[PDB]
């Protein structure tokens, strides 16, 4: 599952170590990705131990050298457990947002259903982004890592939202998903719509509309994942492995 040229947390990396002036680390058995090193840094109580290695040149990640094993490249800066950590800006956007306002009216197969993808989120955002920015809203007991747990949508200035919605009436292309920095991915209900219910009454009382947007593969609700933890993989393909809609749909079947 590769990664992008220009991920959103692989960049303030970068920025940070550029300006410490390191410019090329060696990273053992990690996977050569700074999004995946950040990663680690932050949640696995990994950092950076200043010694002279020589490696193999594996990868190239915003400017950033990443080197293993053996070979004529040079680094100063290793990466593995319990090394030092270096503070990073961590991203505000990209914004996921779960809307479980709709919890309590769902039977019980949908609720379990429910808990086990969002439960599957963590996972998934860790893969593209990292905890902080997944939200999830309308359920002020659920807890999930480190990602922001809120009875209500507190939303400010800046963000701005797209809903999916398989009722949507807009149909979604990259562009219309690449303009967007906040997406809400409610539950399934009466097997039809996507209701986001707690998004909803923040925008009813306010009079916000936000648009509405649905998943098609070629025309179509054929072959499209209706998994909450698989629509939310989707959105981060395209928006951080600039990976066409068409294809991110493909690679999750």
């Amino acid at each position: 599952v590769p990664r992008g040229s220009h991920m959103t947390l692989a960049k303030v990396f970068s920025q940070k170590l550029r300006e410490l002036g390191i410019s090329s680390i060696y990273i053992g058995h990690e996977r050569p990705s700074l999004q995946s090193l950040a990663i680690k840094m932050l949640l696995k109580n990994y950092g950076l131990v200043e010694e002279r290695r020589e490696g193999m040149l594996i990868t190239q990640d915003h400017g950033i050298k990443l080197i293993s094993g053996k070979g004529t490249e040079t680094s100063r800066y290793t990466f593995r457990k319990g090394g030092k950590k270096v503070s990073i800006h961590l991203p505000e956007y990209p914004k996921m947002v779960i809307d479980l306002g709709l919890f309590e009216f769902l039977n019980e197969e949908e609720k379990e259903k429910t808990l086990l993808q969002v439960d599957l989120c963590l996972s998934v955002i860790r893969k593209f982004l990292w905890d902080g920015n997944l939200t999830v809203v309308g359920k002020a007991d659920y807890v999930l890592g480190r990602a922001n747990i809120v009875q209500s949508l507190s939303l400010s200035d800046e963000d701005n939202p797209v809903i999916l919605d398989p009722y949507g009436d807009v149909v979604a292309t990259d562009q219309i998903l690449r303009d967007h920095n906040v997406f809400v991915i409610g539950g399934i209900v009466d097997k039809g719509r996507r209701l986001d219910r707690a998004t909803e009454r923040l925008a009813l009382s306010r009079g916000y509309s936000f648009p509405r947007v649905k998943i098609q593969l070629r025309g179509s609700i054929i072959g499209v994942p209706d998994e909450i933890n698989k629509i939310l993989e989707i959105i981060l393909r395209v928006k951080e492995l600039d990976q066409s809609l068409e294809e991110a749909i493909i690679s999750l079947q």
